[PDB]
């Protein structure tokens, strides 16, 4: 069995290997990449996103979110509060504030100790969600608004035809901006690459050992799970490293910066923290291997998860039995 600590892996493609996408994740698969819920993909020398980040400060961010904690230092909540919209340029100059920038530090491991004893004292405001892309059209390698699209695949494996997109998704991140401890909808493959600015550091338990940490997370948040059998799909729980060690739970973490590619694997659990002012790009992808995961995923029925209109049709085609509950939590 390849990779069986379920470390993290680094790949680095040659441009000949960077052609074709889906054989390259199969190929990190047979190394067995998966097993760590993350990989890092490092691209060849020779490729670019695009040209420049020159002229990106009037994008629009409709509804930026304030990120809200409650609990404690390594095990808190946190919600989202929505603010006036704001440019591109504007959420730059207030990354960059003295109320909201990145303090001074050593290094990534001092600025790591410092999130984790202070975070929950502040309230960053996150770019997150926007439909949209970065990838120049003429890019033409691991261009994440060009991807084979989930229904496709689902078509290609399964026979059934169904509607939907699927398209890439925006973040506009700042120093203290926080992703909360989560699988993706329908245990998908997440793709993300960093387009500029400063790093993100992820946290990733390995997919075999996803329902410790649920354990865990009915422990530390006993309210919520009385509340919603599957209360991680409301993205809203924050669990430190500290935390995860002092209870034995299996997991690794990795620091992406801009110019790099990660990849989450089906019912790889994630969460992490921007170092400061950065831009990503998102968005969810499927393989056969995936079909199995889907068929499996939990699902929030309680009412707070809400999610897009393309995930419909993998519950219904997928999970049929679910449906009608998971349905009625829609709507
Ligand atoms: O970058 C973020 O805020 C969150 N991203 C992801 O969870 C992902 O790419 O799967
Ligand atoms: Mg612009
Ligand atoms: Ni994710
Ligand atoms: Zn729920």
């Amino acid at each position: 069995a390849q990779n069986p600590n379920c470390n993290i892996m680094i790949f680095h493609p040659t441009k000949e290997e960077f052609n074709d996408f889906d054989k390259y994740i199969a190929y990190m698969e047979s190394q067995g990449a998966h097993r760590a819920g993350l990989a890092k993909i490092i691209p060849p020398k020779e490729w670019k996103a695009r040209e420049t980040y020159d002229n990106i400060s009037e994008i629009l961010i409709a509804t930026p979110l304030q990120q809200v904690a409650s609990g404690r230092a390594g095990v808190f909540t946190q919600y989202h509060k929505k603010k006036k919209a704001m440019t591109v340029g504007e959420y730059r100059h207030l990354a960059n504030s003295k109320k909201y920038q990145t303090p001074p530090h050593q290094n990534f491991e001092d600025l790591e100790r410092k999130y984790w004893k202070n975070r929950i004292y502040n309230s960053p405001i996150y770019g997150a969600d926007i439909s949209g892309s970065l990838f120049d059209e003429n890019t033409k390698q691991w261009n994440l608004g060009h991807l084979g699209t989930i229904q496709d695949l689902l078509e290609k494996e399964c026979g059934v035809v169904i509607e939907g997109v699927n398209t890439p998704y925006l973040y506009f991140g700042m120093w203290k901006t926080t992703f909360a401890w989560h699988t993706e909808d329908m245990d998908l493959y997440s793709i993300n690459y960093l387009h500029l600015g400063e790093p993100k550091t992820w946290y990733v338990v390995p997919p075999e050992h996803g329902q410790r940490l649920e354990r865990l997370a009915r422990e530390l948040f006993p309210g919520s799970s009385r509340g919603c059998g599957a209360f991680l799909r409301h993205k809203v729980a924050l669990i430190s490293p500290t935390v995860l060690k002092e209870n034995g739970i299996p997991f690794n973490r990795i620091t992406q910066e801009a110019g790099e590619f990660m990849v989450t694997f089906p019912y790889g659990y994630h969460a992490g923290f921007n170092h400061g002012f950065n831009c990503a790009e998102a968005i969810n992808f499927a393989t056969p291997r995936w079909i199995d995961y889907g068929k499996m995923a939990s699902q929030c029925s309680c009412g707070e998860a809400r999610v897009t209109f393309s995930m419909d049709a993998f519950v219904r085609i997928l999970q049929p039995e679910r449906y009608d509950l998971w349905k009625r939590g829609q709507d």
